[PDB]
Order: C-alpha cells, then sequence, then structure tokens
C-alpha cells in the first residue's frame, strides 16, 4: 500500500567498487529512528547512494498492538494421582528385633517392590512396625516389620503450559519485507531483542501503561483441549504448598511420565494412613479448577477486555477503549545487507488518474498513479505536504498510494521523478470530511487505537457557506444581493404575520 | 463454590477406636509442636502406637518431670488427657449455623 514517514538517516555512506564487473553493492550500516504509525501502515526505509540515482526501500508493517507479558520462565505440570502399596511379613528372625530403621536406614525396598519401573514416578520410601498375636499374622507379641511405598501416576496425560510473568509491557507485530524480496514476521518486545535476522534489529517502544488489577496473572494454556484460562500461578522450584504449582517436570515429553531426573516437588504432597496393614492413600493435589480468582478465556476484568487472539508465541491479549497512547515509535540499527541497484534508469513519466478520499483524517486521501517504464521498481514521489514512495513493476500497470493534504480543494501541481528521469503532475478533485467514529453496542475493541485528528474542530468559512447555492466567478456579490432581498421579503411577511394575529388576538375578545 | 466458616479455624477431626467416640477439639500439627495442649508423644501406626518403643515414635522435650530429695528420684504426672483442652465438644455439635453430626 502507501507509505509515509521517510527517515534518509545514512545516504552516501557506502564503500563499495566496480561491483562484480557492472553493477553491485557490498554493505550498507548506520542508525536511524522510526515514528510511531496507525495500525494498517507502512513507513517506507529509502536508501541513497551516491552513484545509483535511486534505490529501494524498506517497508514495515504493524497489524495489532496487544498488550502482553514476558516469558520468565517456562514448565509443565502433570496430573497426578494415589497410589500405593504394602507388605506384611514375620520377624522369624534377628532383622526384625525392635525396630526396622537402626539408625538411618532409609532403603526399604528388599529386591522385592515395583519401585524400579520406569512409569513408577516420584515417591518415599516409608516404614512402620506391625502388631503382635494370631489375627495380627505372627507367633510373637512383638511390634513386626511392615514396609510401605507410594507413588505419583498419570493414566491420562493432561499437559499444562504455564508461564509466570509480572511485566505486562506493550508489544505489536512487525511484518517485515526485506528488500531482496524475503518477507518474514516477528513479534518484537519492549526492550528485549527481537532475534536479529540479517542485520536488522528493529525494536519497539512503549509508554509504560499502568495497571488496574494486574497484580498476581499468568498465561496458563491446556495443549489436548487448547483452554485457557487466566489464575494466579507459582514462582520458580522454590514454592509453597497450597495453590497451583504441584509436582512439575523438566519438558513436555517428560510431563507424561513423573519418573525422577527432572521432576521437582518439594515435601508433603501425598499422604498415608494405615490402621491394620492397610496403608491406603489419600488424595490431596487440587487441580487447576480449585484455587480463587479462576477466569476462563472472556475475561473482563477491569478495563481491560482479555481475548484470545490466535497467534504464534503468545494467545493472551486485551484491548480496551480508544487510549491514544503518546508515542510508540520504534529503533532500527543495521549490522550488515547486502542490496543490488541497477543505475541504467531510462526514460520513465506517469500521471495522476483519479483522486479521492477524507479530509486530513486516518485513512488520508488516496491517489491512483499509473506509470509505464522499462525497470521494474525505480521510483521515487516527493512534493510539499507529505511524501509517499512505493515500488512498481515492469510495463504498464496501476497502483494506489495515499497522500496527507490539509485542503478540501486539493488543486496543487506535485513533482514526480522516477529514477533518475522527472516530470511534473498535476491533482484535481474534490474531497470530504470525517471525525473520529462513535461507540456502537456489541463491538468490542480488538488491539488498539493509535490516534484521532481533532486539532481544528472549527468551521472553515472558505469550505462552507458555498455549495449551499453554488460558485460561479463574479457572481458571488450577486447571491449576497439576493439572499439580502429574501432575507428582507421573509422578515416583511413575518413582521405582517405577527401583527395580524396580535390584531386577531387583541380585539374579538 | 469455596463456601466461607463462621468460627471454623482450628478445628480437627479426632475419633476413638476402641468405644468408636467422636469429638471436634483443636488438634497440634507436625512433629515440630509445641508441649501445653494436644499433641503429646505419638508414633508412626495405630499397630505401633500399642508400643512406646522408638524407630517411630516422637517427643521433642520436656515431658515427664524428675523431682528427688534424698536417693528416691520420683517422677510425677504432667502429661493431659483428651478431655482437658479448651473448646473440646462431643458428636452433637452445634457450634454456629453448622450442625455437626455423625
Ligand atoms: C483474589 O483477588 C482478590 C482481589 O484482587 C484478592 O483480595 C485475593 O487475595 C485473591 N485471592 C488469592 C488466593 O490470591
Ligand atoms: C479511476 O476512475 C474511477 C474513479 O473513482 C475509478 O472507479 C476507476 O476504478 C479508476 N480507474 C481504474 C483503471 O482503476
Ligand atoms: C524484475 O522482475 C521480474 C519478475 O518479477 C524478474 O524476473 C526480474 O529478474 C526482475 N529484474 C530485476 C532487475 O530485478
Ligand atoms: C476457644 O475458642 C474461642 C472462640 O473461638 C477462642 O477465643 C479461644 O482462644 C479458643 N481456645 C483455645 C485454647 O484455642
Amino acid at each position: 500500500e502507501s507509505c509515509d514517514e521517510m527517515v534518509h538517516a545514512d545516504s552516501k555512506l557506502v564503500s563499495c567498487r566496480q561491483g562484480s564487473g557492472n553493477m553491485k553493492e557490498c554493505v550498507t550500516t548506520g542508525r536511524a529512528l522510526l515514528p510511531a504509525v496507525n495500525p494498517g501502515q507502512e513507513a517506507c526505509l529509502h536508501f541513497t547512494a551516491p552513484g545509483s540515482p535511486d534505490s529501494k526501500c524498506l517497508k514495515i508493517k504493524v497489524k495489532r498492538i496487544n498488550l502482553k507479558c514476558k516469558k520468565s520462565s517456562s514448565y509443565f505440570v502433570p496430573d497426578a494421582r494415589s497410589r500405593c502399596t504394602s507388605v506384611r511379613r514375620c520377624r522369624w528372625a534377628g532383622d526384625c528385633q525392635s525396630g526396622c530403621p537402626p539408625h538411618s536406614t532409609s532403603n526399604s525396598f528388599s529386591d522385592d517392590w515395583a519401585g524400579k519401573m520406569d512409569r513408577a514416578g516420584l515417591g518415599f520410601s516409608g516404614c512402620s512396625d506391625g502388631c503382635g498375636g494370631a489375627a495380627c499374622g505372627c507367633f510373637n507379641a512383638a511390634p513386626s516389620c511392615i514396609f510401605w511405598r507410594k507413588w505419583v501416576e498419570n493414566p491420562h496425560g493432561i499437559i499444562w503450559k504455564v508461564s509466570p510473568c509480572a511485566a505486562w509491557v506493550p508489544s505489536a507485530v512487525i511484518e517485515l519485507t526485506m528488500p531482496s524480496g524475503e518477507v518474514r514476521t516477528f513479534h518484537p518486545m519492549s526492550g528485549i531483542p527481537t532475534q536479529v535476522f540479517k542485520g536488522v534489529s528493529v525494536t519497539y517502544l512503549g509508554s509504560d501503561m499502568e495497571v488496574s488489577g494486574l497484580t498476581d496473572l499468568c498465561e496458563i494454556e491446556e495443549l489436548k483441549s487448547k483452554k485457557l484460562a487466566l489464575a494466579p500461578c507459582n514462582q520458580a522450584g522454590m514454592g509453597v504448598v497450597g495453590k497451583v504449582g504441584e509436582i512439575q517436570c523438566s519438558s513436555e515429553e517428560s510431563a507424561r511420565t513423573i519418573k525422577k531426573d527432572g521432576c521437582i516437588w518439594n515435601a508433603d504432597l501425598v499422604g498415608i494412613e494405615l490402621r491394620v496393614d492397610d496403608a491406603v492413600c489419600y488424595s490431596k493435589i487440587t487441580s487447576v479448577e480449585a484455587v480463587a480468582n479462576y477466569s476462563a478465556i472472556p475475561t473482563t476484568i477491569g478495563g481491560l477486555r482479555f481475548e484470545r487472539s490466535h497467534d504464534s508465541l503468545g494467545k493472551i491479549s486485551g484491548s480496551p477503549l480508544d487510549i491514544t497512547a503518546i508515542r510508540g515509535s520504534f529503533s532500527v540499527n543495521y549490522r550488515g545487507l547486502r542490496l543490488s541497484l541497477s543505475e541504467i534508469t531510462a526514460t520513465c513519466t506517469g500521471e495522476v488518474t483519479n483522486v479521492s478520499g477524507c479530509y486530513s483524517c486516518m485513512t488520508g486521501a488516496k491517489v491512483s498513479i499509473k506509470l509505464h517504464s522499462s525497470k521494474n521498481s525505480t521510483a521515487h514521489v516527493r512534493c510539499k505536504g507529505d511524501e509517499t514512495a512505493f515500488s512498481v513493476l515492469e510495463g504498464v500497470h496501476s497502483y494506489t498510494v495515499s497522500l496527507s493534504f490539509d485542503h478540501a480543494v486539493v488543486d496543487e501541481q506535485c513533482q514526480l521523478n522516477c529514477g533518475g528521469h522527472e516530470s511534473q503532475v498535476t491533482l484535481k478533485g474534490n474531497l470530504i470530511f470525517l471525525d473520529v467514529p462513535k461507540f456502537v453496542d456489541g463491538s468490542y475493541m480488538q488491539t488498539y487505537h493509535s490516534s484521532v485528528p481533532t486539532g481544528a474542530n472549527i468551521p472553515s468559512p472558505t469550505d462552507w457557506l458555498n455549495a449551499l447555492f453554488g460558485n460561479g466567478l463574479s457572481r458571488w456579490i450577486l447571491g449576497v444581493i439576493g439572499v439580502l432581498l429574501g432575507g428582507l421579503a421573509l422578515f416583511f411577511l413575518i413582521m405582517s404575520l405577527f401583527k395580524l394575529g396580535t390584531k386577531q388576538v387583541f380585539r374579538s375578545r
């Protein structure tokens, strides 16, 4: 589409050579700054070489500006169950004289338990004593050694993805297109490197917007059913039992199994209960829908309306009413990149065909320009009031661009030049005025609002008071005279009617 | 729905095994406890509770006193029974709006 906010920060900053025989370049390095733009615009970065007449540009596309948070840590919390078993034996020797562990023996496995498995998981090797008598199983009124082992299992295999975060910094999406032809997308952060791709390190800056009631919130998501919910989650390994933050593990594939070497649990997560050689285990782990302040996918806590935006690397968003933030300018840094230049530009000449759009407003005024040349794309339009750059194709085609004007009757003479050749163009048409749209029920904001032009807010005597009757060349005086005569006639008629009414009301009472 | 409670802050479900007698009274916590209320010498399990020997029984300190005048070394009792602490209810309990039955 169209483009605006040119920079031209590091023009003529190359140290190339003949260029592989005919014309080539090596690298261009510098630093520039891109101001804030409305959602659905393009910021072009036009380079200039001392030898070549013109060069290509670098367009920056922004679609949505959502309120997301950073990624402090990532883990998976699987669901667990209650599994336990025991065994009843007799002393029958000197191994169980008084107690089972003499001083510190915790290995309560006599090469018989099922703990030596890959699906067993985490547990605690506990033990207790027994009783004596014919009903207790032995022939000695003395405590008998009775071992017990408990663990946790996961038959279903439901996997959860929790990511604690407490920053909630503004962010947006960027659809960057390299001058070579490659088009990729990435999500920049407010101060975090965005995985620089071939030198370009364009980052986004915010305004540090405060939150109303966002203190302990996370972005726990489900994988199988793709269900999202907002609930306060735990912190890193050093945690407390009582809320979310139960037995975790290393990775996602290691979450189906609760085995050791990757799974982390502090203490007191499964209880043991036994009366007479039973060793029954009760469940104490709370599910995700058990803590307080458990929200759902649609959340309207405070002024923010947290929706579920389909996007990679993040599924949490939200957009309040029109905010009109202060600034959202970017910062672009270069490290290394190549760009080929033709420097074989020939005669090119275009003209204006149509013109339409709003007044000085958000969408602006779109103007269609038709060109014809042999070169692929060598053009740079420059005029007063606004500057717009775009790309063309080989042959004769039609293109639509948008410019910013500050006058209803657009009748000027702009200069158009493609590559090295220059010409003159003219624009003539009628424009209209559109204000900021109003809010309607049933509609919710999706990403954000950038800015609305509400500066003048005053009627202009030039545009107004004209289209009611017309406009010739020197008939304005006659029109004013006719307006005055009609006004005087209507005044006399109204006065006569009022006098007749007063005369009728006074007499004949 | 996470229903709140009126006066249920420190309550337990201590039960008796022989006579099957139930009562509601504030009990202690895990091994790290304080002497003065319920929470006397415990052990591992019920079948191991008949004996007060080591390897399962846990006591912190100061649960039995010693007194001697002339080669006597007499011992006095300080352990309190279950019916000695305050707020000791019975099977029928009507504390607040809740009527705790069995
Ligand atoms: C739930 O939110 C309320 C209000 O923000 C807060 O007072 C309360 O402590 C929260 N609950 C938990 C368990 O954090
Ligand atoms: C220019 O003429 C009218 C004016 O609005 C427009 O509808 C038309 O599509 C334009 N011509 C071309 C070839 O696009
Ligand atoms: C111009 O574009 C055509 C098709 O897009 C391509 O085949 C050709 O190589 C391009 N020429 C230059 C000089 O980029
Ligand atoms: C008994 O209950 C009352 C009222 O809840 C309380 O003030 C008092 O401290 C309790 N006594 C003990 C020993 O906990």
